[PDB]
C-alpha cells in the first residue's frame, strides 16, 4: 503493498497526476476552441492525451492501492481498499474522466477534442495535491500566491477560449466585436488568435474594457455576463491575494501594532525619551534577534506528546548543561520542558533581588548573568549558559535564616534568554523522583552556608 | 389554527411570497421603463400581477395567522394575532403594498405599470425568507453568494431601466449618450433595448465606462452619480463577496496559518527533519481525517441542554460499549459527556507511563491501544474501542502499592481518538450514584491484584 | 456661564459651526477655480462668507466659554478658560482661519476668493462634530457612510476644481485634454463648466479614464498624479466603506458563522435530522426574538457603577415581582444584578431534575416553567414570571432529607428567559443582610415539609 | 570600535545607505531604458554613481564594524565581526552589488548603464532601514503609507521604463502601440519620453487602459502580463493601504463599535433616555479625555522589568503624594505599581458605601472625592489627589466594631481617576516590609476612633 497517503510517495504521485489534470484543464478547452491548435499539433496532442490517460489509469490504480485509516490503522487489505475506492464518489469521477470518449474522434472527426472534456473530472487530484503542498511546503505563501495566479491564468485562458468560440459561432469578422476574420494574414495566425483572445479576456475579466463594444444581442449578453464574472471572480481571487499578503504580514503587522500602541501610550503620557529609547531598543532587539513570536502560542496547537519532542529537540542544547536535568533521573526533563516559560531580559535587568518572593527557578539558556553585590557594580559570580539559579528559595531547607527570600541579586549582563520554572511546578514535578532533589539541596546547603 | 414561524410551513410560505416580491422588484421597474415590455406582454403581465397580488393577500392572511411568542408560548388566539399584526409596521407596509393602484390603469392608461411600484413594499418578506434560508440551509455560503449575485443583478437591472427612462425623457437618439433612436430596426427591438441598457448599466456600475460620454448637463450629472453609485455599492457588494469567500476559507485558513507558524518555528529553530516530518504528518492527518475543528469551540454556542443531546447523539456509538455508562445507572453518561475532552494520539504515542500522575481517565472512542511492557515492544493487552483505561489510578483503593501511579503503560498503535475524563470530574460526577462505582473498583481490584 | 462640552448645547453649536466650515471647504475652492461662480453670485457669496466669518467668531467665543476638566471638575473660571484656549493650537488655527484676508479683495479684485482659503483651518470643528455625532447618534453606520460619501464628494469636487484651474492655466481649449473653450455656447455655461469638471474628476479618481488623454507634459504628470490619487485615496475611502458594511454585518455575520460551524459539525457527524432541526429552531429563535447578542460582552465596557444602573433599568420589571429583591432589604438587588447570568431554555428543557447538584438559583424573567412530576407529563405547579426556584438546595436547612439535591424537577413550557444566580454568589451576597434570608428559608422550610 | 546596531549611529547610517540604494533602484533602470537620460546627464550620473559606490563600500565597512549579540553581549572583536559578515549571505550580496561592472563602459559604451544593475543587490539595507524606521518613528502609519507610495511609484517607474525599452526594441513608432517616433519634436523630448511612459505605466498598472491597443503578438502578450501585474500587485499594495488605514482606525473603530453595541442594546431594551444620555456622556468623556485605551492591554507586551519603569515614570506624579509609597520603604512602590488597576468614576459615583466588602484600596490619581454622609449631600471630608482611602477595611485592627465594612461612603465630585489596589495584593506586598504598615494602621486607628 500500500501507499500510505501520509508518505512522500503519495505526494510525489499527487504531483505526477496533477500534471495531466492541469494539462487537461488548460489545453482541452484551448484545442476545442482554437481549431488550429488542435489540428497543427495533433500529432503532439495525441501523444500528450494518451500519456495523460495512462497517468489517469495509474492514478486509479494508486487509488486502489492507497490505504485508509480504520481504527487509526492503515488498511492494507487489497479488496478492502478496492471497496473503499469504489464506494467513494472519487471512483465515479475517475471512471467518468477515463471514459474512452476519444472514440468519438471517428464520428465527429479529429477537430473535436472537447470529447476529452470529461478528463477534467479528476480536478480533485489536482486540488488534493495543492492542499497537500500548502501543508507540506516550506514556502506556504509563495505556493498560495502561485496557486491563485494559476487560477487567474486558467480563468483568463478559459474566457479567451470562450470568446474565440463565440466569435466562431457568430462568425469571424461578421461584426466589430467578434475576433476578426481568420482569412487575414495577421489575424489568422494561431499565435495571434490565442494571444488576442487572451488580451480580450484579460481586458474583460479585469474590467478594463478597452475592446470593441458588442454589436449583437448575444454579444451584449455575453459581455455583460463576462464583465460580471470578471468583477466577482477577480475580486474573489485578487482579494484572496490581499488576504494572503495580510497573513504574510500577520506576525510583523501584529508586532508593529503592539509597538505603535506602546509608542502612542508613551508619547501621550510624555514618557521620558530615555525610557522611550529603552522601549524602542527592546522592540528592535525582539525583531532583529527574531524573538517577536512566542513559541507557546504557536506550539499550543501541536499535540503535547509531540510539542514535548519539539521542545526537547530545541532545548536539549542547554538542558544537558544543567545539573538537574538529563543527569540524575535522565527523564525528568520531559516533566518540566512543557512548562519552562522562556523569558528575555535586557542588559542590566535585575532578575532577582535580595529579600523577594523566591517563587521561580531560572535556567540560563543564553546570556551572561551576574550574582552581584547589592552595591550594584561588584560582580561576585558570573553565571553563563547551563547555569541555574533561583532554586534555593524554592526548597525547604534546614538552617535557612532567609526563608522564601533571594540569597543574592542576579542581574543580566546583556540580553539573557532564561527558562523561568515556577516554584509550584518544580514542587509538583520533583515529587516523582527525589533522586535529583538530594543533590539539588546539596547545592542548596553548600551555597546557603557560604 | 396557527402557523408557528419556526415550522417548515412558514418557511415554505416565505418562499412562496418571496417569489412575487422578487418578481415585483425585478419587473415593475422594467415594465415602467421599457414600454414595449409592458405593452407586448400585457396579457401575461396582468396575469402575473394579479397572481402576485393574490399571493400578497394570502401573505397578509398568513401574517394574521402566524403565532408569536409571549411568555415563550406560541400565541394561538386569533384576535390577539390580528392585533399583533395590525400593531406592527408590517401591517402598514402590507396595506400600502396591496393598495389597488391598478385602478389608475383606467386614468394613466395601460402604459403606466409603475403604479404597481407600491408592491415593492413587501421587500421585508423576501428579506425574511433570505435570513431564514441562510440560517436553515445546508449550503450557507452558496446561498449567500447567490443572494449577493441577485442583489448585483437587481441593481444592474434597475440602473439599466433608469438609463432607458432617462434616454426616453431626454429623447431616444437626441444625442450620442442616450439610448439610440427606437425607430432603428436593430435599436428598436425590446430585446436590444433591454440588453443594451443592461450593458450600459454594467459598464457604469462596474466602472468600466466604455460607453458614449455624456452630452447634456443632466447626462453628465447622472453619469457622475451613477459611476459613484457603481464605485460605492459595487465595492460594498463585491467586498461582501470577498468576506463571504474569507469565511469560506476561515477554517482552512486558520488551520493553514497554524501550520505555517509551526513550520516557521521549526525551520527557525532548525528542528530535525524527522520531527518536522512528524509534525507535517500530524497536520496532514488532522486535515485528511477532518479533525482540524474542535467540537468544543463550535458547540459552546449551543445550549448545554441541547449540546448535551448533540454529544449524546454523536458519542452513543462508544458510550454504549463502555462498561460504566448506560449500563449501571443508564443516565450517568449525560453528567460527563459534556466534559469528556476528545484527544487524538499519533501512532506510538505513550498515553500513559508507569509512575505518572494518574489524573485522567480515558475512553477509547476509535483506535487500537496497547497495554505494553516497559521494554517498549512487548504488547501485553490490546485495547480496542469501547475500552476504558486510566481509571484505577483515579480511585481510592485498598492494597494499592502504587498510589496515584499508572499500573501500566498505554501506547497507541495507530491514530487513537480517546475521551480524556479528568480525575476531578470523575470524582465529582460519581458522587451522585455509586451503584456504578462498586463494579468500577471491582475492575480496579481485579486488575490491581493481577 | 460655561458650555460644558458634554452637553447638548455644545453639540448643537458643533453643528452650527460645521455648517460654515463645510460651506468653506466646498465653495472657496469652487469660487477660486470657477470664476463665473464667484462673479455671477458674488452678492450671495459675500453674504454667505460674512455669515460664515461671524459664526467663526462666535465659535472662537464659544471656545473661550467652553469649560475643560481639571481634577475631573468643569473649569468655570473665565480667564482660566481664555488661557486654556489661547495655549492650545486650536486658538492659533482659529486666528489664522479668521484673519481678514478679504481685504485683499481691494488689491487682487473680487475675482480672487482663494484669499478665504485660510477659512478651511477650522476643519477641526467640523471633524469634532463628526466624531461627536458618530458617538451620540442612534444611526452610527448611516452617519459613518454619509461621512465617507461626503469625503468622496468633497475630494471629487476639489479635483474637479483643480482640473478646471489647470485648464485655465494651460488655456481653455488649447488642446484636447483641457476643459474646452469657454467661448463655446454649451461649454461656457457655469453649469456645464462645473458639471463636466466633476465628470472628469469622477472618471479620474474612480480610475475609469474615459476622458481625452493628455497632450502636454504638465497634463500627463497631473493625470498620472491624479490617477494615483484616485487609486490610493478612493481605495482608502471605498474600503472604509467596506469595513463599515462589515461592522454593520458584524453581529449577524458572527451569529451566522456560529450557525454554519454548528451545521458543518452536525452534517459531518451525521447528527439526526431531528436534532439538526432542533438546533436550527434554537438559532431561529435566538435571531427572531433578538437574543443573538449577550448583554455581558456588550456592557462589560460600561462602568460597573453605570452597568449596574443599566441592568437595574432593564430588569426592574421582574426583580420587583421576585420576593427577595426590592422587598426585604430594597437595596440587595444591586449586589446581585451584575451577576445574574441570563439563560434561555427551549420548550421542554429540564432546568432542574431531582437528585442533582443544587448550585444555581433561577429567577424567571419571562416564560412559563413547570414543577412537574418525574413521570414527565404531570404538572404539579406552574411558575410564571417573577417566580424563583432552585434556592432551597442552595441553603443550609434543618430537617432536609435531601441535602444539595433538587426537591423537584423544573421543565420549561415554551422558551424561558431565566436569571441563573450561582450558589456561591447568593451565599456571598446574603452575608451582608440576613433580614431577607429569614423569610427565604421560611419559604424553604414551608416547601421542604410539603 | 563597533557600531551597536541598536544605536542611533547605525540607524543614521541605514538612512545614508538607503539613499544610494533607492537612487540605484530608481535611476539605473531609467538610464538603461531612456538612453537620453543616460547621455544628456552622463557627467552627473557618473558623479552620483561613484558617490553611491563609495557609500556602498563604506556600508560594507560598517557591516565589518557592526557588532552582533552572542550570549546577549555585543561582539567587539574585529576579526569575529569580519567572520560574521563574510559568513552571511549579506556579504555575498554586497560583493555582488559592488563588482566593478562599470568597466564594461569601455566595451559596451557609455550608453549601457544597466551594467550597474547589480547595485540593486543592496536592497536589503534599504529594507532594513524601513523596518527600523517603522519601529523607531513616532509616525508609524505616515511612514508606512509613504513606504507603500514609494513602492507604487517605483513599480510604475519601472514599468514605464520597461514599456519604453519594449518600444525601443520593437522600434519607436513602428505601430500605434509602442512609444511614438523619437524624431518627432514633441515626442522626442526626454521629458515627454519619460512622462508619457509613466502615463502608460499608470494606465496599465492601475488597469484604466486608456492607451492605444497592442498591434503585435509581443505587444499583446506584454500588455496582458502587465495588466495582470497591475491587477495583482496594485491590489496587493493598495489593499495594504487599506489595512494600514484600518489599523489607523483600529482604536477609534473598536471604541465606536463598543459604543454602537451599547447603544443597540439600550435602544432595544428601551433604556431610559436619562441613562442613555449618561452612557453617551461616559463614552464622550472616555474619548475627549483620551481614556479609551487601557494601559494594561498595551503595556502587557513590554517586559515586566521595563513596564515597571514605564508605570513608575507615569505614576510617580501621584505615588509621591501618597503617604505609604516612596516615604516609608521608598522601594515598595514598585511591588504594587504593576497591579494598581486604574479606574475612572463619573461625577456622583459612589466608590464606597457603608456596610460593603472592603476588598480594594484606592489611590486618588486625579479628581476630587468626598467622604460624605449617608444622607447624600453633606460632604464631611474632601479628598484631593494623593489621598488614599479604602485601606482601613483591608487591615486587621483591634477595636473595629466594623469588620470588613466601609467606615464611610466615598463619592466622586467629578470624574475621578483612581488606582484600585486589591486587598489580596496589599496583603501580599506588605508582607516584605511592615515598616510602612505600622503608620498605615496608625492612620487606621486614628480614623477608626474618630
Ligand atoms: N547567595 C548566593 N547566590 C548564588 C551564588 N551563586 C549563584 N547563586 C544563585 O543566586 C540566586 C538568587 O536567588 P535565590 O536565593 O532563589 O537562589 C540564588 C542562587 O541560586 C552565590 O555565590 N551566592
Ligand atoms: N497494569 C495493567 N493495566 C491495565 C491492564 N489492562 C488495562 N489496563 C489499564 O492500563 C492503565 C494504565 O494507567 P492506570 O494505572 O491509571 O490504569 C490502567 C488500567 O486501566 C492490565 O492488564 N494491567
Ligand atoms: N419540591 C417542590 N419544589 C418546588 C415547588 N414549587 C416550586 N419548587 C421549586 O422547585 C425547585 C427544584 O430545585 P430546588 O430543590 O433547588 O428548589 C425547588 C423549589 O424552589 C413545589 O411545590 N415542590
Ligand atoms: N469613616 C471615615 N472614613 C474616612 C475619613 N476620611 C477618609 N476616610 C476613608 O473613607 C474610606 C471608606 O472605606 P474604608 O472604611 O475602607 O476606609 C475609609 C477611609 O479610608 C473620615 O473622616 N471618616
Ligand atoms: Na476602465
Ligand atoms: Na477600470
Ligand atoms: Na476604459
Amino acid at each position: 503493498v500500500v501507499i500510505d497517503p501520509s508518505g512522500n510517495t503519495y505526494y510525489n504521485w499527487l504531483f505526477c497526476i496533477t500534471l495531466p489534470v492541469m494539462y487537461n484543464w488548460t489545453m482541452v478547452i484551448a484545442r476545442a476552441c482554437f481549431d488550429e491548435l488542435q489540428s497543427d499539433y495533433l500529432e503532439y496532442w495525441l501523444i500528450l492525451d494518451y500519456v495523460s490517460d495512462i497517468v489517469y489509469l495509474i492514478d486509479m490504480f494508486v487509488r486502489t492501492r492507497t490505504g485508509y485509516l480504520e481504527q487509526g490503522l492503515l488498511v492494507k487489505e487489497e479488496l478492502k481498499l478496492i471497496n473503499k475506492y469504489k464506494s467513494n464518489l472519487q471512483f465515479k469521477l475517475d471512471v467518468l474522466s477515463l471514459i474512452p470518449t476519444d472514440l468519438l474522434y471517428f464520428k465527429l472527426g479529429w477537430n473535436y477534442p472537447e470529447i476529452r472534456l470529461n478528463r477534467l473530472l479528476r480536478f480533485s487530484r489536482m486540488f488534493e495535491f495543492f492542499q497537500r503542498t500548502e501543508t507540506r511546503t516550506n514556502y506556504p505563501n509563495i505556493f498560495r500566491i502561485s496557486n491563485l495566479v494559476m487560477y487567474i491564468v486558467i480563468i483568463i485562458h478559459w474566457n479567451a477560449c470562450v470568446f474565440y468560440s463565440i466569435s466562431k459561432a457568430i462568425g469571424f469578422g461578421n461584426d466589430t466585436w467578434v475576433y476578426p476574420d481568420i482569412n487575414d494574414p495577421e489575424f489568422g495566425r494561431l499565435a495571434r488568435k490565442y494571444v488576442y483572445s487572451l488580451y480580450w479576456s484579460t481586458l474583460t475579466l479585469t474590467t478594463i474594457g478597452e475592446t470593441p463594444p458588442p454589436v449583437r444581442d448575444s454579444e451584449y449578453v455575453f459581455v455583460v455576463v463576462d464583465f460580471l464574472i470578471g468583477v466577482l471572480i477577480f475580486a474573489t481571487i485578487v482579494g484572496n491575494i490581499g488576504s494572503m499578503i495580510s497573513n504574510m504580514n500577520a506576525a510583523r503587522a501584529e508586532f508593529q501594532a503592539r509597538i505603535d500602541a506602546i509608542k502612542q501610550y508613551m508619547h501621550f503620557r510624555n514618557v521620558s525619551k530615555d525610557m522611550e529609547k529603552r522601549v524602542i531598543k527592546w522592540f528592535d532587539y525582539l525583531w532583529t534577534n527574531k524573538k517577536t513570536v512566542d513559541e507557546k502560542e504557536v506550539l499550543k496547537y501541536l499535540p503535547d506528546k509531540l510539542r514535548a519532542e519539539i521542545a526537547i529537540n530545541v532545548h536539549l542544547d542547554t538542558l544537558k548543561k544543567v545539573r538537574i536535568f538529563a543527569d540524575c533521573e535522565a527523564g525528568l526533563l520531559v516533566e518540566l520542558v512543557l512548562k519552562l516559560q522562556p523569558q528575555v531580559y535586557s542588559p542590566g535587568d535585575y532578575i532577582c533581588k535580595k529579600g523577594d518572593i523566591g517563587r521561580e527557578m531560572y535556567i540560563i539558556k543564553e546570556g551572561k548573568l551576574a550574582v552581584v553585590a547589592d552595591d550594584g557594580v561588584t560582580q561576585f559570580v558570573v553565571l553563563s549558559d547551563g547555569s541555574y539559579f533561583g532554586e534555593i528559595s524554592i526548597l525547604n531547607i534546614k538552617g535557612s535564616k532567609a526563608g522564601n527570600r533571594r540569597t543574592a541579586n542576579i542581574k543580566s549582563i546583556g540580553y539573557s534568554d532564561l527558562f523561568c520554572l515556577s516554584k509550584d511546578d518544580l514542587m509538583e514535578a520533583l515529587t516523582e523522583y527525589p533522586d535529583a532533589k538530594t543533590m539539588l539541596e546539596e547545592k542548596g546547603k553548600q551555597i546557603l552556608m557560604k
